């Protein structure tokens, strides 16, 4: 039984971190797709594919979550929202489940006969990448938004200098 979950990580935070953990109660594997892969150095989107993918890698690590239970794919986007299901099964294992609570990610799977399941938002109005990112430049409290292990993520490739220096 294995789900698919799909976001930008822009970057990983604790709303993405407790979405997780309770998909992980109701199947044995997680196929994580990082969207956006091609995207980085904007002010949407400041980091690259790889270093989301170390976000994500520490992080999980730093809960305890074994690397046996999900699989890290970056997928860089199409111009086709109709191919786009078919572009992520292309890149990814099977998958029965699909948790988003993006609107046009629930449209396209479900309109190719996935159920998708939309989670609880987990304090949404301060788990988003926009208030991290918004945080981050304005120098409000970024990094209670993110798991520790990815503030020094952060840290180490200079984030927070990027992101400004972009704005
Ligand atoms: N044609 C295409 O190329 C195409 C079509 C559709 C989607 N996409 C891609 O899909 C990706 C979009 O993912 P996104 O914008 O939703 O990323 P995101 O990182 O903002 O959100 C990821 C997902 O994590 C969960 N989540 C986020 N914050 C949460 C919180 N506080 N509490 C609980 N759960 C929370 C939700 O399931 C959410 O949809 C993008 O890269 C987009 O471009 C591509
Ligand atoms: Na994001």
């Amino acid at each position: 039984m294995r789900g698919l979950l799909v976001g930008r990580m822009q970057p990983f935070h604790r709303g993405h971190l407790q979405v997780i953990k309770s998909i992980l109660e109701e199947v044995d594997e997680l196929i994580i797709c990082i969207g956006s892969a091609q995207l980085s150095h904007s002010i949407r989107d400041p980091f690259t594919a790889g270093e989301r993918v170390m976000m994500l890698t520490k992080a999980l690590s730093e809960n305890g979550i074994p690397a046996s239970r999900y699989y890290i794919i970056p997928v860089q986007d199409i111009e086709c929202n109709a191919l786009w299901v078919g572009h992520i099964k292309m890149l990814t294992p099977p998958f029965d489940r699909v948790y988003s609570g993006n609107p046009l990610v629930q449209r396209l799977f479900s309109e190719d006969g996935y159920e998708v399941t939309a989670p609880p938002l987990f304090y949404r109005d301060r788990y988003s990448g926009t208030e991290v990112r918004r945080r981050m430049l304005d120098d409000g409290d970024w990094r209670s938004l993110l798991p520790e292990s990815v503030v020094e993520v952060i840290d180490e490739i200079n984030g927070v200098e990027r992101i400004k220096h972009l704005a």
